[PDB]
Parts: C-alpha cells; structure tokens; sequence
C-alpha cells in the first residue's frame, strides 16, 4: 500500500539531446560562490543515473519515475516548480511537464503537490497569481494532493523554498485571514510550509501566517532546521503553535561537483545507515508527514533513484556499492511501512 503522508522532493528540470535538441542541468555550471560540465560523460553529478544524462520529458523516464516511487511506497511527490513566466530555467517551461506528471502520478495511484522555488522577483502578490494558477490549471486533476486537516477540510499544499526572503509582513497580506489579498476561507486556500533554516525564523513564521515547516536540507548540521539535535525542539514549537512539522531526511549529501568548496556539508551514505539514521530521528518526532530530499537531485548527491557505477576516461562518479541500485527504494519502503503503522496509532 502507499504512504499518503511521505512525501519526496521530485525535479523534471533534466534535458538532452535526443528529446530536448540539447543538455539541460546535466551541463550544469560550476558554481564559484553561495565551467559547465561537458555530458553524457561528464555530468554535474557525483553519481550516475541508472537512466543516464536523461531527460525530464522523456515519457519513459517519467514512467520508471513513478513505478520506483510506488516501489519506496511513497505516496506523494513534491514537485519543484517555477511559474512559467519567469527566466529562471534554460529551455521551454517546466510547468508545461505537470500535466504530464499529474497523468503519469494517476496510473500508479501517486499524489502531486508543489515545491515553490524561490523564482526571480517572487512576493506576495505574483504567489496569489501563482497559488490561483495552480489550484485553477491542475487542482480538478485526480492525482492532485490534499491535506486533511484536523477540522476534516481537505486543502492543498504549498511548500515554499528560501520563504524567508520575503518579510512576514508581506507574507501576512497572503497568509492572514485580513491581508489585502488573503487566500484564507477563498477557493485558493492551501497549507503553507514555509523553509526553517535558523532559529530566529520560528518567530518570523508565525508573524507571517504560515501553516506548517520543513526543513530540506539533507545535510544534518548544515541549518539549525536540518539539524538532527533541534528536531525535538521543532516539534514542541509546531505542536505548541498548531504548525504541521515536515521533517526533510536524506540519504547523504555531496555536491562537489557543482559548488568544488562545500566539503563540510558532504555526508557519506555509510552503505545506507546515515538515511536510516535520519529516517529514525524523523519518525519518533511523530511528525504527521514526513519529507525526503530528494527523488532526484543529483547535483547535491540526495537522490534516492537509482545509481549505478560508471568509470570515465576523466571523471569519477560514487556507486552505492556493494549493495544495488535500489537500494535506497528499498530502505525508504522498510521505513515508510514502519511510519505508515505507528502514524496510525497517534
């Protein structure tokens, strides 16, 4: 059975040749601060995907996208999305990939929601526009995510990366019940999580109207808010605050191929025992959903999809040797079966 309450970070934003006339992502830049690889050998990755340099429109990608996720017994994917308006991305506009998603999610009974990424010049007033276009283009489609909230009223979700960026003032004008353009008791109403990074930012949320947290970050010790030793402490404040708390646990963390200085926040895997780890530090928050970064990032090394080694004239890529390529697929499902039994009890 799936889990309706474990929820993974899913990107469509990969290209190629053969299905996008060229590389998107994989020739990802190497960044300098807070030069672009060269695929199919050369992928801004540490790992190498069992399906390649693929492409994120690839209707069989998509396909064996959603059957691993069904085979991790997750429930939902959190889709990154960018408005379509915007110049954030290299080719044609993701957003045009989510009806597709939505059809393919259907066929193996999987939810979609949305990952709001930090685009260019986002406030309160484009993110009504954008709640409203979302709600409006896909929230009638059948592999469309609610939430059923304790009073019983099913709503959306919108989790929103970097929130922090804008003030809870501005957040307020969206999120309070008399903001100048509220969605509160509107048909664009949603659950709102917003990105708790540091401590301070408890206070911050709670001015701005949010509805819930998460933390991303697959590194422990990278943020306050992806730091395994805060996790009680979230707890308590989102309990004592009527905040959904969205732990986000990960397999490991490396992105050395994309930004060469951030060795501090690698996290080896140990053969499979850092994601248990975290997955045991989520679950014993009984926390109502749970997060996993990610599907398939693989720039910052957080995928669960399956890898396989890959030896290269030039570039060296990590394996999940000596175990498979599933691997992770099948400690996510061992653990979403113990969360799907004791989330039932609470």
């Amino acid at each position: 059975p799936l889990n309706n309450y474990l929820h993974v970070f899913y990107y469509s934003w990969y290209g190629n040749p053969q299905f996008d006339g060229k590389y998107i992502h994989w020739n990802h830049p190497v960044l300098e601060h807070w030069g672009r690889h060269n695929p199919p050998d050369d992928i801004g990755s540490s790992f190498y995907p069992e399906l390649g340099s693929y492409s994120s429109r690839d209707p069989s990608v998509i396909e064996t996208h959603m059957r691993q996720m069904r085979s991790a017994s997750i429930g939902v994917l959190a889709l990154s999305w960018y408005p379509p308006d915007v110049n954030d991305e290299n080719g044609e506009p993701t957003d045009n990939l989510v009806p597709t998603i939505l059809d393919k999610a259907h066929k193996y009974n999987l939810k979609v929601t949305f990952h709001i990424e930090p685009y260019s010049n986002r406030d309160d007033q484009n993110m009504y526009k954008n709640v409203k276009y979302i709600i409006d283009k896909y929230g009638n489609h059948p592999a469309f995510y609610r939430y059923k909230t304790k009073t019983g009223n099913a709503l959306p979700m919108f989790y929103v990366y970097d929130s922090y960026i804008t003030k809870p003032e501005k957040w307020a004008n969206l999120l309070t019940t008399s903001g100048s353009r509220s969605i509160r008791n509107s048909p664009y109403d949603g659950l709102f999580i917003a990105l708790l990074v540091e401590e301070k930012h408890k206070y911050d949320i709670l001015q701005s109207g949010f509805d819930g947290i998460y933390t991303y970050f697959a590194t422990n010790g990278f943020t306050y808010g992806s730091s395994h030793q805060n996790w009680a402490s979230l707890k308590l404040f989102c309990d004592k605050y009527n905040l959904i708390f969205i732990p986000s646990v990960g397999p490991g963390y490396i992105d050395t191929s994309i930004r060469p200085w951030n060795t501090q926040n690698t996290r080896n895997r140990i053969n499979g025992k850092y994601y248990e780890i975290g997955l045991s530090a989520a679950l014993q928050t009984r926390p109502s959903l749970i997060s996993i970064t990610s599907f398939n990032e693989w720039h910052e090394g957080t995928q669960i999809e399956k890898a396989v080694p890959k030896r290269t004239s030039n570039t060296v890529y990590l394996d999940y040797r000596p175990h498979k390529p599933g691997l992770y697929l099948e400690l996510t499902r061992k653990w979403s079966e113990k969360y799907s039994k004791e989330r039932a009890t609470y």
